[PDB]
């Protein structure tokens, strides 16, 4: 599914995101679209053959099991697959475990070049929640 920009903040807001580990929900639906475009079937490969998965493009190295990366972990014990269904459940269930992990949401790079240090508060801006 292909969500808009302020349905995607209401599913984000509804699942607990806003603020979570103090990152205001601009910045995880600015991450959303860099990342994938809102999309919830976006899949990308890869150098190291892992692959990633989804609206905020978890990567099978740690996260998820997709059954064709060597020497993978799956913390949130999920197959890959999960986080493509078009219920974000999963993938938000997930984001929040790394976003807790230490390293907050650097884990994105796309975040880290794209959102980080901007106005994300744009990103919510005329959606009523
Ligand atoms: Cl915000
Ligand atoms: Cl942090
Ligand atoms: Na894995």
């Amino acid at each position: 599914k292909v969500f808009g920009r302020c349905e995607l903040a209401a599913a984000m807001k509804r699942h607990g995101l806003d603020n979570y580990r103090g990152y205001s929900l601009g910045n995880w639906v600015c991450a959303a679209k860099f990342e994938s475009n809102f999309n919830t079937q976006a899949t990308n490969r890869n150098t190291d053959g892992s692959t990633d998965y989804g609206i905020l493009q978890i990567n099978s190295r740690w996260w998820c099991n997709d059954g064709r990366t060597p020497g993978s972990r799956n913390l949130c014990n999920i197959p890959c697959s999960a986080l493509l269904s078009s219920d974000i459940t999963a993938s938000v269930n997930c984001a929040k475990k790394i976003v807790s992990d230490g390293n907050g949401m650097n884990a994105w790079v796309a975040w880290r070049n794209r959102c980080k240090g901007t106005d994300v508060q744009a990103w919510i801006r005329g959606c009523r929640l």
